[PDB]
Parts: C-alpha cells; sequence; structure tokens
C-alpha cells in the first residue's frame, strides 16, 4: 500500500514492538547508542528485504537460505527488495580502485573502445583499418578535377641495390617507379648503390577526379595494395601525402592493435594486463627507508635493521676488508663504504670467518652481495609464507616501471581520447575529471557514438562530486580508504544505479563529512528518495533529523533499557514531546554546555615543520600539549595525512621505535614533552569471533581464573584453560571454540549461524557444569557488561576493568559479543576502554579519529566528560572531528585546508574555537560561530531563571 | 489483465499482425513447415519477454542489451518473464551428465552429506566424530547398575617388547593394564618377546551406571583419550566393544575424512576430483578395435590403419626378425606374432635399415616398441593440436581404473546412504532410482534431516518418468542425447522449478516420444499450466491440439504465402473453419490417404544377427529392401542404437571403408544386395554462418560461376573467387566473409549483430557493383528457394539443384541463411535435398532419423511422395518414426522392445503395418489399429460419394 508496518520485531533488544514507517519518504532513525537502531533497520527490515528476494532468484537459493536463520519477527507487510548502504559492504580488497567499485572505470573502457584513436608508439600516427569502400570515399572528398598519383610503397629505405626487385616489376610489366624520391622509367638501366639506402613507391595509376570514376580507383587501390602487401600511398597534387594500410596496424613499422575491445583496457584480463607485473602495476622491491630506521643510529648497535639477532659477524667482515669504522652514525659515512656495505663489491673476493652457534669456526671466501640484494634473494627464493612475510617487512610497493604503473598493455596505453589515454584520465581526480570532460571536443560521429557513456561517466563524477568525494582520484585503491568515504561512494554508486520501488538503508551517510557540504548529503538523499524509492537512514545528526519526513525515536536508553519506540512523527512533532529524549536536544531543552572557561596552553608545544606528504603544502604547525585539541577541517584537505600518517608515525618510531615509514617532513620538536602517543584507532578489535571486549581488555584472563579456583574445579582439576576459549580442554570441539560457524554465501556476504553441537555456548557441556554463583562460563560471557560489574562488584579486579567499558559509553553489549560484529565507533571505544584507566604522568598524548562515529548527542556528553578527564589529569587529547558539539568543547582548535583536494593541505587557522569562529576563510568557523552564539544565549536564559 | 496482446509484429515473414493470446491456458501454435510459428513465439513473444527483464537485471545490463537489435513489434503488452524450452538451449558441452542438468545430482550431493555414513576402505566400519558429550551419553543408555571397562588402546599388536611404555605408565603411576588380551599389575615384572605381537590396553576406571556418573566418566574418558592420542575403548560386560576417536577418522589405521560438504561429492571440484583424471572419469586410450578395422586384411595392403603411408618399412623389419609373414588374413596368426608386433619385443634389439624419402640408405640397431606404444607415445608427447587429432582417431575413451568411472575420490565413495555410494546411485536408472528411493529405509534423524531434499529428489525423477525419459541413467554423458530428449530433459528441469507467472515457450516437446506416452506429456505440461503459468505450445500433433484451451493457426502456405493468423480460438471453433488449412485435417476433410496396395518384399533382405549392443537382446532382424521400412517403438527400445550404431556403422565400415567402430554385433548379411547406405542425419548442416543451403547443395559454387562471366566481370576481371564468401577478394574485411558478427553474451545464449560495415551483405561495395538481371550477388543470395529456381529457369543446373530443395518441403527459406539458424528438422531436409536427385542404380538404403520433426501434415504428405518416390525408383528408404501418419503409409514395420530401458530391446512384431496392428503386445499396433481403421473407413465413405 503506501506504507510498510512491521509487527512484533525482538531482533536483540527490541521488545516485541510494532511500528509504521511511511512509504517513499525520508524515514530517519534516531535515539542513543546501542537503543536498538541497527537491530531494527539492518537486524530486522533490510534483512527481510533482502532475504525475500533473493530466495525468489532460483530454487536452489530457496533451499540454502530457507533452510538458514531467519530474523525475528512476527510478520512484516509492505517490504521491497532491500540494498543496503553501510561500511559492512564495502571493498577494503587490493587490486580494486575507485573507478572500478564506482563502475566509472567501466564506462571508461567503454568510451576508449567505442571512440578512441589508437595510435603508433613509436611513429605517434593514428593507425587507421579501412575496406576498401572507406578508401575510395575519401579519395572522393575532393573536388571534380582532382589529380593524384597512386603508388604502392614496395620499398621504404632500404639498403641493397634491389635487383632482384626491378627485373620482376619489370617481368610483369610495369613502368612507372619512383626510386629515392625521383621516378623513372622501368627497362632504363635502373641500378642503385649498395650501401645506399633506397625509396622505391611504384605508380600504378593516375586519375582525374570525374563521375563514376569508383571502380578504376578501386581496381588500381587494389592492385597497389596487393603490390606492398596492402600498404599504399596516395600522393595528392597541391596538398600532401595520404596512406591507408587496412586493419589495426601502422604503415611505418608493422606495430598492430587489431580491434578496440572493452576487455583491452581491463587489468582484470590478460587482454589489457601489463606483461612485467600481470595488471596489478605494483612492484614490490626493498625501500631504502626501510632498512635504516634512522639515518644516524650507531652501527655497532645494528644500524641496520634486517641484519639483527651470522649476519653481524658478516658485517664485521665487510667492516675489516673496506675500512668502514663501527662506532658510526651513518649520517657522516662517506657515499662509498655505504654503497659497498648496502649494494655489493661487484665480484671482489672478501674474506669472511665466522664463528657458528655451535662453537666452530669455517672462514671462507664468498663474493660478498650486499644488505639490499640479500633482502630481495632471500624473499624472492623462498616458497614460505613465513619467511616472506618476515621479508616484505623491509619492503615497500613501487610502481610497474614497464606500464608507469597503469596495469595496461602498451598498446593498450596507446589509444588516447582528448589527447589523454585510459590511465591519465584514470589518474585525475574527479573535479580534474569532470573538468576534463566538460571540456573534452569531438566529432559528430565520436560524440554521437558515445553521448550515452558520456552522460553516464559526467553524472557519475558530479555525484561522487555531490556526496563530498570530488578530491580523491580514480586510480586510488579502494583499501586505502576510510570508512565513511567507502560508504559514501557506495552511496553515490548507488545513486548512478536509478533503481525504484527499493528500500534502502543507509547508516550514518555523515560519517566523515564536514557540516558544511552537509545540505549536499541531503540534497542527493531526496533525490534518491524523490526516485519512487524510500530511505531509512541511522543517523544522530541535527540538519539529518530537520530535514527529514517522518522520524523515529527508539528506546529509552541502551541495551535492556531500550528497544522500544518513544517518539514517531514528524520532526515537529518528535520536537514537541518530552518522552522523546532526542526532542530535547533539538528543540534546546537539554545540550551540550560550552565550558566556562578553556585551558590556556602552557609552554609545551609540539612543532611539526616542513609536512609536504599529500596535499599538505610545507606545513608547519604548533600543537599545544595538556589540552583538548580538535584537528578540524573539509574532508581531501589531509587531516589523516597531518595527524596520522606523518605525526603519529613520526612519535612513535622516536617513543616506541616503531617501524613504520612517516610521512614526508622536516622535523617535529617538542618530543621530549612526552613519553608515549596512543593512537585509539578506528579500525576493528579482531578479525575472528575469539576476539571480544572481554579478551581485548583483559578480562577474560581474570575471569577464568576464579572458574579454576572455584569448587568443583578444584575437584576436577580445570584450571585457567580448561575454561579458556581457544583451548581444546574444555571448548567446544565442533566449532572448535568458535562458537558460530562461518556459512559460505558466494554472492551475498557470509553469515555466521550457531554451531548445533554447543548451541554457540562456545564450551562443551561439562565445562559449562562448573558453576560460579549460579551461573556458568558460557552465561557469563552472555552477560552485559553493566550487568557483569554488577555481578562483579566482588572481584575489584574485574570491576576496575569493567567499570572502564561502562564509562566508555558501552556497557549495553555483551562480554562475549565477538569482534567481528562490532561497530568501528564501537571498537574505536573499546579501545578507549583499554587506554582509560592507567596511572597518568602527564606526559602522554591521545589520538582519537572521528571518536563520534555512532553515537547520540546524549553520548557524545559522557565521551567529552571521560576525554576531558584525561586532560585533566595532565594527558594531551588530539581529536580528528567534524562534529561541531566536540569542536566548540575544545581548548584549542586547529583548521585544514581551505576546500579540499589540491586546493588544500595548508592551515587555514589555529587557536581557540572564538579565534577560529572569527575567521572568515574558514568553513569551519563559518559553521562554528552561530552554534558558539547560539548555546551562549541558551546558557544565560537557563542562567537568568 | 488476463491475457497478452501482440501488436502489429513482423518478425521475419509476419504481416504486421495483431494477436491476442490467452493468460494461463494451454495456448497451441500451428501451422505449415516455415508459415512463422517460430517467428511469432520465439523470435517475438520470448524474446522480448526475456529481454524486458534481463534488461532490468542491472544497468550495465541494460546498457549491453538496449544496443543491440530489438525484436521487430510495435508494442507487446502482457508480457511476463519468459523461458523458452527446446534444443536451442539444452547442453551438449562435456563434462556434463543427465544428473547435472535435471540438477538431481546436486541434490544427490546434499542428501550425502547430510544422512551420509561415511566407512573406511579397508574396515568398513562407520567412522564417526565426537565431542565427549555424545560420547558420555550413549555409555548412559545402558540401564542403571550396567558396568564396564575402559580401555586406553596404547598399543594394537605391535612386535617389540615396549620396555620404553611400560616404564612410563608406571612412572606416571598407572597400575591396570590389558596386554595380549590377558590383563596385568604393573611393577610384575613384565617383559614381552621381541619377535611377537603384543595388544596393550591400558585399563583407566571402572565403574557402575548410577546417577549423576557423568563427570566421572567425563573424566576417566578425557584421561583414556589423552592417553591412546583420541582413542578409547569402552568394553562392556554383558555385550562386547565400543570404541570413539572424534573427528572424522578410522580408530584401526588412521584415515580420515574430515567433514561431509556437498563439494565433496562434486566432480568440478578438486574438493570432490578423483585425482588420476582429475574428476574426468574417462581415460583416453588406444582401442585395439580401431588399429585393425576388420580382423582379416591383408597385412601387405595395410592392415594396420595407423602405419598406412617409414612405417611401411619397420613392419618389414619385425616381421623379417620374428618370422612373420607378409600376405595375411590377420585372423589366422598365431597370437605371439601379434603380440609382438602390437606390443614391442620387449628390449630386444630388431635390425631395421630404411631408405629415406630421399633415397639414401640408414641402417640402425633399435629396441621395437610395438604399434599401440607408438600411439600412445605419439600422441602424449606432441603439443600440437593437429597431430594430437591424427592419433585420437586411433583412440577411444575407457573408464578410470582409479575411480572405477566415478570421477570421485576413493574417500568420497566411501560415503554411502542405502548401503548404495553416490556413483553407484548415479549410475542407476530413473526407474531403478526411483524404486531404490521408495525402498530406502532410514531412521528418524536420518529422515527428518533429508525429507526436503528426498521429496524433491522423488519428485524429479517422477518428473523425468513423466516426460518419458525413465530409461535413460544420471550418469549418462549431456553430449550423447538426442534432440528430444535433451529438450524433455529441460521441459522435466523446468516442471521441477514450480515457477509461476512465467511465460513457458514449448516448441514441439512430442518429439521423439512414442504415441502412447502423449497423455503424459499434455498431463504434465497442464499441471505446469495449472501452476499459475501461461504456455505457448509449437506443436503438429493431432492430441496436443485437441487437448488445447486455445489454438492458433498461422499462415496460408509457408514464406511470403504466410505469416497471417488464419484462425483463432478453441480447437472446435478452428476445428469447424473451412480456412484453417489444420482444421481440415483434424475435422477430416483432408488426410494422409493409406496405400491401396503395399510393396510386398522381394527376394532380397538385410540380415542383422546377435545385436546386443546397449539394451539389445541378443536381437536378430531381417529387413525388406526396395521397400518402404519403419523401425518403430517407444522410446528406450533402443531403435537408434539398432539402425544407427549397429546398422549403419557396419554398412558403411564395409560399403564405404568407414571407419567408426560398429555396435556390438555377430553379423549382418544381404550387404550385397547394396552399393552405398546413406544415413540423412538430423545434425546440423554447418557449424559456421559461412554454410548455408545454397553452400551445402553446391549451388553457390555454379552461382560464383555466372556472375564471374558476367559483361562487368570480365572487365573488372573478377572469378569465380571474387564472388567467393570466403576469399578475401571481395568479401567485407570488416566481417572476415560473415556478414554477422557474434555478440558475446554470458550468461545469455550468444546473439548474431548484423556487420555494420556491410549491414549484412557479405561483401564490399564494389563486389556488389557487379549484376545479374538487375540483382547483384547479396540480392540473390537473399532470395527465397522459390523465387530462386523462378529467377534461374535459366540456367538448368541451377535449377535441377533448387527444385531439389523445393521438392524437400522447403522453399520458404533463402539462399544465404546462415546453418547455425537453421532447425534441425531443416537441416536434415537440405540433406535430403542433396541425396534427393541422383541416378538411382536400385542398389542404395537411405536412412532417416524422425524426418517428420518440425513439420505438418500436410508438409507430411509431400514429403512421404517424395520418399516413396525413392522406393519408386528401385531404392530402399529406413525410417525411424513416431509419427503414425507415416508409420501407416510404411510397407513395412519393424517394432522393437516393449516398454523402454532393460525392459526391451528386443523385436516386439515385424510385418506390414496391419499385421503389427494385430499384435496386442506392441504398443504401436494398439495405437496403430484404430488409426488404420479410422482413416480406411474416411476413403469408403469419400469413394461412396
Ligand atoms: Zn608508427
Ligand atoms: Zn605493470
Ligand atoms: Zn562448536
Ligand atoms: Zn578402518
Ligand atoms: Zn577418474
Ligand atoms: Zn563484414
Amino acid at each position: 500500500m503506501d506504507k510498510i508496518i512491521v509487527k512484533g520485531a525482538r531482533a536483540h533488544n527490541l521488545k516485541n514492538i510494532d511500528v509504521e514507517i511511511p512509504r517513499g519518504k525520508l524515514v530517519v532513525l534516531t535515539g542513543l547508542s546501542g537503543s536498538g537502531k541497527s537491530s531494527l533497520a539492518f537486524d530486522t527490515i533490510y534483512a527481510e528485504g533482502q532475504r525475500r528476494y533473493v530466495e525468489s532468484l532460483s530454487a536452489y537459493a530457496r533451499q540454502f537460505l530457507g533452510q538458514m536463520e531467519k530474523p525475528d519477527v512476527d510478520a512484516i507487510e509492505g517490504l521491497s527488495p532491500a540494498i543496503s548502504i553501510d561500511q559492512k559492504t564495502t571493498s577494503r580488497n587490493p587490486r580494486s580502485t575507485v573507478g572500478t567499485v564506482t563502475e566509472i572505470y567501466d564506462y571508461l573502457r567503454l568510451l576508449f573502445a567505442r571512440i578512441g584513436r589508437p595510435i603508433c608508439p613509436t611513429h605517434g600516427i593514428e593507425i587507421q583499418s579501412q575496406t576498401i569502400e572507406q578508401m575510395v570515399d575519401r579519395l572522393l572528398s575532393y573536388p571534380e578535377r582532382t589529380k593524384m598519383q597512386i603508388l604502392a610503397p614496395i620499398v621504404s629505405g632500404k639498403k641493397g641495390t634491389h635487383a632482384k626487385t626491378l627485373e620482376d616489376i619489370r617481368k610483369q610489366g610495369y613502368v612507372r617507379v619512383r626510386i629515392d624520391r625521383e621516378m623513372r622509367e622501368l627497362t632504363g638501366d635502373i641500378e642503385l648503390e649498395k650501401n645506399k639506402k633506397h625509396s622505391i613507391d611504384v605508380v600504378v595509376d593516375r586519375i582525374i577526379i570525374k563521375d563514376g570514376i569508383a571502380a578504376r580507383l578501386a581496381d588500381s587501390l587494389e592492385t597497389a595494395l596487393k603490390l606492398a602487401d596492402g600498404k599504399v600511398v596516395v600522393d595528392v597534387i597541391g596538398e600532401g601525402e595520404l596512406l591507408f594500410s587496412e586493419k589495426h596496424a601502422c604503415p611505418y613499422c608493422g606495430f598492430s592493435i587489431g580491434e578496440l575491445e572493452p576487455r583491452l583496457f581491463s587489468f582484470n584480463s590478460p587482454f589489457g594486463a601489463c606483461p612485467d607485473c600481470d595488471g596489478l602495476g605494483a612492484k614490490l622491491e626493498v625501500d631504502l627507508d626501510l632498512v635504516i630506521p634512522n639515518d644516524e643510529l650507531t652501527l655497532k648497535e645494528h644500524a641496520i635493521a634486517p641484519w639483527e639477532p651470522y649476519y653481524p659477524q658478516l658485517l664485521e667482515a665487510v667492516c675489516r676488508h673496506y675500512g668502514i669504522p663501527m662506532d658510526v652514525p651513518v649520517k657522516d659515512l662517506p657515499k662509498e663504504q655505504l654503497d659497498k656495505i648496502l649494494y655489493g663489491s661487484g665480484g671482489e673476493p672478501i674474506y669472511f670467518r665466522y664463528t657458528n652457534d655451535f662453537g666452530q669456526v669455517r672462514e671462507q671466501y664468498i663474493a660478498f652481495e650486499g644488505v639490499i640484494p640479500n633482502v630481495e634473494r632471500r624473499y624472492r627464493e623462498t616458497s614460505s609464507d613465513y619467511i616472506r612475510e618476515q621479508m616484505e617487512k623491509y619492503m615497500a610497493e613501487q610502481p610497474c616501471p614497464t606500464c608507469q604503473g597503469y596495469r595496461l598493455k602498451k598498446e593498450s596505453l596507446a589509444v588516447l581520447v582528448g589527447g589523454k589515454h585510459i590511465g591519465e584520465v584514470t589518474a585525475m581526480s574527479v573535479t580534474e575529471a569532470l573538468a576534463f570532460f566538460d571540456g573534452l571536443e569531438l566529432t559528430e560521429k565520436e560524440a554521437q557514438i558515445a553521448r550515452l557513456i558520456l552522460r553516464e561517466i559526467r553524472d557519475r563524477l558530479g555525484f561522487l562530486q555531490n556526496v563530498g568525494l570530488d578530491y580523491l582520484t580514480l586510480s586510488r585503491s579502494a583499501g586505502t580508504l576510510s570508512g565513511g568515504e567507502a560508504q559514501r561512494i557506495r552511496l553515490a554508486t548507488q545513486i548512478g544505479s536509478r533503481l525504484t520501488g527499493v528500500l534502502y538503508v543507509l547508516d550514518e551517510p555523515s560519517i566523515g563529512l564536514h557540516q558544511r557540504d552537509n545540505d549536499r548529503l541531503i540534497a542527493t538523499l531526496k533525490s534518491m528518495r524523490d526516485l519512487g524509492n524510500t530511505l531509512i537512514v541511522v543517523e544522530h545528526d541535527e540538519d539529518t533529523m530537520l530535514a527529514a519526513d517522518y522520524l523515529i525515536d527508539i528506546g529509552p536508553g541502551a541495551g535492556i533499557h531500550g528497544g522500544e519506540v518513544v517518539a514517531a512523527g514528524t520532526p515537529e512533532e518528535v520536537m514537541n514531546d518530552p518522552n522523546s529524549l532526542t526532542g530535547q536536544y533539538l528543540s534546546g531543552k537539554k545540550f551540550i554546555p560550552i565550558p566556562a572557561e578553556r585551558r590556556r596552553p602552557d609552554g609545551r608545544w609540539l612543532e611539526v615543520v616542513g609536512a609536504r606528504e599529500h596535499n599538505l603544502k610545507n606545513v608547519s604547525v604548533k600543537i599545544p600539549l595538556g589540552t583538548f585539541v580538535a584537528v578540524t577541517g573539509v574532508s581531501g584537505s589531509g587531516k589523516s595525512t597531518l595527524v596520522n600518517e606523518v605525526l603519529y608515525k613520526a612519535l612513535a618510531q622516536k617513543l616506541h621505535r616503531a617501524k613504520a615509514k612517516p610521512g614526508e617532513h622536516r622535523d617535529i620538536r617538542g618530543l621530549e614533552h612526552l613519553d608515549k602517543v596512543i593512537d585509539i584507532d578506528q579500525s576493528p578489535i579482531g578479525r575472528t569471533p575469539r576476539s571480544n571486549p572481554a579478551t581485548y581488555t583483559g578480562v577474560f584472563d581474570d575471569i577464568r581464573d576464579v572458574f579454576a579456583s572455584t569448587n568443583e574445579a578444584k575437584v576436577r582439576g580445570y584450571k585457567k584453560g580448561r575454561f579458556s576459549f581457544n583451548v581444546k580442554g574444555g571448548r567446544c570441539e565442533a566449532c572448535h571454540g568458535d562458537g558460530i560457524i562461518k556459512i559460505e554465501m558466494h554472492f551475498l556476504p557470509d553469515v555466521y549461524v550457531p554451531c548445533e553441537v554447543c548451541h554457540g555456548k562456545r564450551y562443551n557441556r561439562e565445562t559449562l557444569e562448573v558453576t560460579y554463583k549460579g551461573k556458568n562460563i558460557a552465561e557469563v560471557l552472555d552477560m552485559t557488561v553493566e550487568d557483569a560489574l554488577d555481578f562483579f562488584a566482588s572481584i575489584p579486579k574485574i570491576k576496575r576493568k569493567l567499570e572502564t567499558l561502562y564509562d566508555v559509553g558501552l556497557g549495553y553489549m555483551k562480554l562475549g559479543q565477538p569482534a567481528t560484529t562490532l561497530s568501528g565507533g564501537e571498537a574505536q571505544r573499546v579501545k578507549l576502554a583499554a587506554e582509560l584507566h592507567r596511572r597518568s604522568n602527564g606526559r602522554t598524548l591521545y589520538i582519537l579519529d572521528e571518536p563520534t562515529t555512532g553515537l547520540h548527542v546524549d553520548d557524545i556528553a559522557r565521551l567529552l566528560d571521560v576525554l576531558h578527564r584525561l586532560v585533566d589529569n595532565g594527558d594531551t587529547v588530539l581529536v580528528i572531528e567534524h562534529n561541531l558539539d566536540v569542536i566548540k568543547t575544545a581548548d584549542y582548535i586547529i583548521d585544514l585546508g581551505p576546500e579540499g583536494g589540491d586546493r588544500g593541505g595548508q592551515i587555514v587557522a589555529v587557536g581557540t574555537p572564538e579565534e577560529v569562529a572569527e575567521v572568515k576563510e574558514s568553513h569551519t568557523g563559518r559553521y562554528l560561530k552561530p552554534i558558539l552564539e547560539r548555546d551562549r544565549a541558551r546558557m544565560q536564559a537557563r542562567y537568568e531563571a
């Protein structure tokens, strides 16, 4: 009908709820973190929507799908085929690019196939293919009474008499030839000098342009072409020469390309893939920078990383031999001393005696190879996934020298459209490419053949621009993207589908998107909506909820406290509902208060100097320590690059001797102001179901100790291994301690189906016979963090760890919920739980990437309480954010790049939120200034009453 | 709505017709051969129906499909997603089986995966997998107060003292063991004899069956299992021993199978495929029968086929050496004389001098290898697709000795269900398998797990039975089937789909189906129809049209004469319509008259003796010559086997020295009564668009001679090669003379899209400038056979060839219609055109396989006129038919096998149609007798008036 109705859903924490959702309108689900938004939107509606359709694709599909586990719902009528847009269904697997995922690159292949003009690499001439028809036509183009001279280029500048020739075009009975530019009569006693080059062009027929001259031209052309192996010269009189050859081949060198097909431009096909790399575009060779961490480390104390505890004594051998000193800061070493040890003696024998691990001496007489060819050789020769991975650590990816990293054949790159070939177009940014196709100038036929293709390309690029991804390149690897970037890329791709009658389910599409470009997102969503489709968007953003048609608020609280439907109607009706916790924030009843004062920076500053990694413009910044710092700026400004790729990696290689190669920068000062830098990543916790909050926090380690110490375990001799999750002693031998069997879904994403032997309890029958206060290990692993700390108020050591998970924002999630099923924000927060409670010496720096992701404003409050508590104890908290409710709370903000892409990568404004708010050139402050003034008045309104 | 309407279709010969078709009812299209039945049903309705759906599967699909060539129709509303059932979409590609195509085999894999009991090959015991839970349970099954003796089988009959052992289970501190059946106390000074076997079973714990005995049992089991590497003996007191091991492994030999998955039983996966053949089930080695055509040919005149004009002189060398005589009928040769030459000297040096092709002599001293290892070696070593194919001619397929031809692993065959494994079940016939699953006896759990699978298997088998294919095996190769068998297999498979709202388009499903089983076909069609689907069936059969709801008769005549809708309504309304040519036959106004007398056989008989090839039962038959012979019988009776596999191949190897190995038979007499045997196959004419009626008949050869002799060609020097279809001289260089470019459809069947350079004219511009009576070669190649002979009444040699195509039944089809687009019957008929006009010496035998296929009864008349004209001139016409209108016309009929499968392959009745009609045991005569009496009265009714 005109609305989708769902009856009695109980996905996870849902309380047998009924809910109506308006068809074909922008519906927005909201609530606190873990109130059950995903349980309804994704685990219920989208699950049924996908299943019901895919289950009807065939019979085997219905047999395979109908036997598994269907969502926990009574009935849900008014459904439509469902398509989810989240981070869960975006490709992070190599060989894939932005061009491939957005489907744009395929359209590019099609374009190059249709109208692409293939050229000879050597000669740079558009190699053409004809039948005789198209040959005659062009010759007919010239006006009435036009003359020419058909020449069959029999010989083209070849040294040699050609006496074997001149007899035979004379044997046949020709008369008119052209030798070394001068034309001559046959039987004219012609002789050519042996060691001299000669250009012979036989003069077949010579015509006047008149009526019906076709058949004669024709015939003469066939003659001439049969003479010089399908090669003919059409020397015009008055103008210049014209040449034919037929088939995709060059008239001057043989080089051929046959036919223009799409797969000729694909790097997932041998029809297009480069030979010297097999369409990878990336080699894998030793980086000089990885071999030596710092350019100034004592060679006596293992300056070279790979050769580190035979080799240390080889070092001694070559050093002795060449006179290379041991006690050395590599930086001051002469270049040859380093060239010998790094690249080899080049055949010269080096004496080398060494004591084995046993103790016996064995002298040799080797021709030393070097440190780099050592790594390459040992990595290349071994067929072990262990040794390889041990040597790959000192290697990096370097663009294929043959294909220039374009992954395609040299003849595939020979085809160009607008003077640019496929790879060059791929290497542009979305802006650059959009501009390219705007300014691209074609012919009548070309544009008429490729109208439908060009419109699609332009539209897709424009979509990527709308979603705000107009900075990244089409050649950008898929795996190198962020979560938001990937989700939004899938969003644009999906916009390109133009589907109708589809129930889209988006999860927080404003993730990693500056507030400025919010309206655009909203604008495109509705467009999708206005294409006869229905959107169910799970958000927390204000404007996304204000521009919404309908608006459902889910569950007062999280976990067992939520799972209900608080308020539901227009964003004006939910706004005017006291029960809705969310409405209290939109109306302004409850809000996040601006600090009375901001922590003025002391004398401690980090100084990043000369940062020029990606789109950074020789940038130099000063980060204040002991304060809440927010690095803001539009997406594409390179916040990730500065904060993570440059700062964190340098600080890590310095403070913890990390091996990650830091981004291009001059130097970083104030390094003495702190001891440890913790980057609380947003990457998942574990990659197997073996990992969970309890495991990652270390709680599960202690939790086995209490079971091992209980009465029954003592008399059963179970220890802290029988209750161990990954230990054969007591775990379910069927699932091998996984608890959940992973089924193989071919085109659909893989599904976790509970182990039918342990029923998901993850342990065997006898292991769970051992009880602790009326509950076994499977039962306690199933407990909620809140219920857990309420259960373990007993042991202080368990308690102080669970308390971290509680303060963090969670406490609605279970101890044994597998890490593969955790939201990115949830994972980041479980890590925040690990770093939360530590004895702070006031000299450590935390780095959080968008810790807002997946949180309600009300949750942002508590989280900010936690972080500001970390700042209070002397530590420094750095945060990459777009969420204004956090930016305003910060004591110091560093705004990056005006606009994104190459238009940016430079500091727009630094200082306090107010100091940046009064910067007109900053979009951040342009959107922050009215929020500062809004909530500032809200407080004075409250304070006056 | 409730009916599908098509407006203004002009597919091929359609005359801009409008037609309404009733939804969800058995609609039947009929008419004369080439009236435009396929043009409407398949080239119009099904084309649009498939396209409209597949075009909506994605965006790239719509882009790829919408740019091609859509059917020539105005509009066609009320469409449904379309699925065609014909011979065009059945798999003839190797590795595929009946089980795979009907999807049944996959269900078999599923069944064997779910409930299959894997057994050890060596020991024949069901290898089991457990956790400790399932171990304890079975031990708990036995009543209260039951006793046992837990034994950890540490050593199992190993020769050796085990002094290293007995100290260590004593070092730990055990006491109770069991050695060589006798139990003993540790520290009892135990010594075992070195060269004697010893059986040591340590006696862990000994219990009474009581309450909560779990944990103790449990613990002791873990102890014992950890003792003997997860192996334990549970020796019961009163009964016998019970053994556990956990995981799919055998307690006595190690052998393992891990887990039961479907892909473990697939031969299209390395998880199931045999090692020594890679899941092919077929080797490929030299057949002794192919090396020597007859067992009695002069060795002087190349008795061995492969060694036939070096080798002839090698023959002389080995013959000299061993004393093997040259002038020899191989049959009388001693076995060793033949064993030496065939299998080799076995190392013994043979002198061998030979004269090169040059003339010089070169003596050698080789160790002769033989004639067979010669072939195997030369075939194996060469990597050329030419040499290989030259040696494969003397080779045959022989079942893989390792896997018994079951293509699966030895451990895959270890799994059995009803005492039979997967391959044995696959090797049964549909009847045998159906009976097997009827009589299969299972447990509660097994039957409960596999109910849905078993029902599907049973249903599919039953469907195959309904369509009449209950004789062939599930293991039968897909490529070895006939056209009707494959079409009908696809029909059954499609019945199994249970789809709804689908527009099925069948093409003559009664092909290769005896009249008896017609009602069944009709019965299932309706079932499909009664599943909310609409069937459009193109037929010619009476009963199929009588049982029809609606019934459309297309086009009065074929070609340009048809393409319209004559009559349309119920089969009672079309029956009572004078305009309908078909109705005149159903009503009985016009019919095929029974001969006044039948050609009594003279003294010439072919005598097939002792035929036992497939399901033939030592059969011996006498075929009368100089008469119209019809070999009839139910499908599965082995008509193909007798007529083609036995008779034709023997007659061919004798009369034309054909190399095809004839079926198993004793002898064939009367071979002196004829000179040539022509089998007019129903296989296609050509496999490329290069072949067509004009080419196959040889008309196109002469047709180039007239163009080569015309005025313009003389002055242009074009000859019988410039106008040649496959010659660069004048053909379209773009399509390379194909005229139609073949596009690549991945999951859909491949489509032919016209060459955009020659517009399908197949020649370049200048070649078609040469004219003959106002028409060029492209134009004349486009002409209809009728219009052609009307155009070439001129040249008698062209005329007498086109006339054959006319008399045949065609003459509505064009000269240049590519052979890949010809119906099987059409092809067979174009061959009938080739053999039609020849100077008959009265001593040749024709063999036609179901020449009725794709013909109206009215066409059957003319065709029978032709064939009986062939019989009139002295020749003999043999025909394999189910069509009663032909069988009744025959002068002599030979009915095969009562029922099909192994229930058959024996003569039911021979003689005149009336003599077989009075045979009660013949289904043929049981259905022929009332037709004989029907039309006999129709004639007397006409004769009396
Ligand atoms: Zn060139
Ligand atoms: Zn490359
Ligand atoms: Zn398990
Ligand atoms: Zn065994
Ligand atoms: Zn095999
Ligand atoms: Zn062509």
